[PDB]
């Protein structure tokens, strides 16, 4: 586990006395010494830290993960962790994770995420937070993944995740985890309720209807809104994503099909609710035959 007891050869652990270092800082130092020889325990100042112009392969402890000294070390790509990692790792009697990337804390220690349907700036931001809270991130999906982060429903990854019955959650989960982390309201990712960040079955879906009786039309209006979708009374290009229609006839249907709008039966809508995720549209095309 921890360094005196770690299977790996001894390395130098170097705390950074910023004066910007918090109480967690001193707590980390006291608790680390129980498994580390004072000799392999150094303390560095900003000037000393800037003197280091290469990757020392030593473990650096910095709070905050910002400033001239942190940017510098990280630019070299040296192992860096926050005081909370130390505390968590000593206390739990486990070795500190190799810091491929700086790790601030272990709030998301046991979590492995992958992303789908997100702005490039968002995904990037989501990766940064997760890695800083001790999580893993797989570009592609696999069984190891514990949680999928989605901005909308529908993508191929979304459907795979959904078939494997894995949690599909909003980026707000990550944001909220990091906020309550800094505010010291949270210690583990299991602290906040995950359900509250569940991705709506119809998130991103703007649904229109045609050819349906008033009862079924109302029902899909009610249910669309209730499952995070947007309902529209009138089909409009560049807006509607789904046109529920039983037959491949009528001016609306032809317009949607031309606009690359999903034309599906009511079965798509209802199976989606029954199954707990946005079903695959291909399985439900209004016009089954290629042609």
């Amino acid at each position: 586990g921890p360094m005196s007891r770690n299977d790996k050869e001894p390395f130098f652990v170097k705390f950074l006395k910023s004066s910007d270092n918090s109480k967690c800082f001193f707590k980390a130092l006291e608790s680390i010494k129980e498994f580390q020889s004072e000799e392999y325990l150094q303390i560095i100042t900003e000037e000393e830290a800037l003197k280091i112009k290469e990757n020392d392969r030593s473990l650096y402890i910095c709070d905050p993960f910002s400033g001239v000294v942190f940017d510098h070390l990280k630019k070299l790509g040296c192992r860096i962790v926050g005081p909370q990692v130390v505390i968590f790792c000593m206390h739990h009697q486990r070795c500190v994770p190799r810091a491929e990337h700086p790790v601030y804390n272990m709030v998301m220690s046991d979590v492995t995420i992958s992303c789908t349907s997100l702005e490039k700036e968002k995904r990037e931001e989501v990766h940064k937070y997760v890695q800083m809270m001790g999580g893993r991130v797989y570009r592609d999906l696999n069984v190891s993944v514990t949680h999928l982060i989605a901005g909308e429903v529908g993508s191929k990854k979304y459907l795979v995740a959904a078939n494997l019955k894995k949690p599909i959650l909003l980026p707000s989960w990550i944001k909220t985890l990091w906020e309550k982390s800094q505010e010291k309201k949270i210690t583990r990712y299991t602290d906040i309720n995950m359900e509250d960040f569940k991705c709506p079955i119809f998130l991103g879906c703007i649904i229109c209807v045609t050819g349906l009786c008033g009862l079924d039309r109302k029902e899909v209006q009610q249910l669309t809104v209730k499952h995070g979708g947007q309902y529209m009374g009138q089909l409009k290009m560049n807006e509607c994503t789904h046109l529920i229609v039983q037959e491949p006839k009528g001016q609306k249907y032809e317009c949607a099909k031309r606009w690359n709008v999903h034309c599906v039966t009511t079965q798509w809508f209802f199976d989606s609710i029954e199954k707990g995720f946005c079903q695959d549209e291909s399985i439900y095309k209004t016009e089954p035959r290629p042609e």
